[PDB]
């Protein structure tokens, strides 16, 4: 787990435009286009984005593309702000992609706004850190994403993210998820083949009480059949659902 993933997790995926929760036009992983409200503007600055003619669609390569700027126009942010910097420096690597979550989702100078905040962190004291992010504007319009970036700098941890990997053991696939708010990573192992989509989830359903939710998707966004036979699932990427939060799975092959 590492920023990528956990802004993967935060900010999802779409290769359409689309509103986000503050109702700005975004598209791909958290890009945010413009806080204009025209769609028009919104296609406009898109196109300039991608540098071609998308008529408001990307593909999955332009998104990850624009997403590593995004994520490195964020870093590069920190180490030219003279508040941010100390701090990011101070810092172990979670409690700096914790930061750079931050700067992702609200700029280099919101994040400059929580003098308090910075200076707790700066000298180590996280609950206190904590408890003061959790008073404000960002906590109240995103509380979710908000609840997650601060458990992480409580924490310093990636325990308020979840995970799902697969690896092939004996010529078989292994999914092991890590759920969040979970010590424990589990694994279920599949039978290509025999196996369906929906066998998997009714797995995952009966290992945990705590989830009430749980769907597999294209990229694209599009459901992928309960019946569909594992060995077509694995053939490409794809998006699982548990509970609120999305992972981005790539298998192997």
């Amino acid at each position: 787990m590492n920023i990528f993933e956990m802004l993967r997790i935060d900010e999802g995926l779409r290769l359409k435009i689309y509103k986000n929760t503050e109702g700005y036009y975004t598209i791909g992983i958290g890009h945010l286009l413009t806080k204009s409200p025209s769609l028009n503007a919104a296609k406009s600055e898109l196109d300039k984005a991608i540098g071609r003619n998308t008529n408001g669609v990307i593909t999955k390569d332009e998104a990850e593309k624009l997403f590593n700027q995004d994520v490195d126009a964020a870093v590069r942010g920190i180490l030219r702000n003279a508040k941010l910097k100390p701090v990011y420096d101070s810092l172990d690597a979670v409690r700096r992609a914790a930061l750079i979550n931050m700067v992702f989702q609200m700029g280099e100078t919101g994040v400059a706004g929580f003098t308090n905040s910075l200076r707790m962190l700066q000298q180590k004291r996280w609950d206190e850190a904590a408890v003061n992010l959790a008073k404000s504007r960002w906590y109240n319009q995103t509380p979710n994403r908000a609840k997650r970036v601060i458990t992480t700098f409580r924490t310093g941890t990636w325990d308020a993210y979840g995970s799902v990997t697969v690896v092939y053991q004996n010529g078989l696939p292994v999914i092991s998820v890590r759920l969040p708010a979970r010590r424990e990573r589990c694994q279920f192992t599949l039978k290509p083949i025999s196996d369906s989509v929906g066998v998997f989830l009714r797995q995952l359903q009966e290992e945990d009480r705590g989830i009430d939710r749980v769907a597999i998707y294209s990229p694209d966004g599009v459901r992928v059949a309960a019946s569909t036979g594992i060995d077509l699932l694995l053939l490409d990427d794809f998006k699982l659902v548990i509970n609120d939060l999305t992972y981005h799975v790539r298998p192997p092959k």
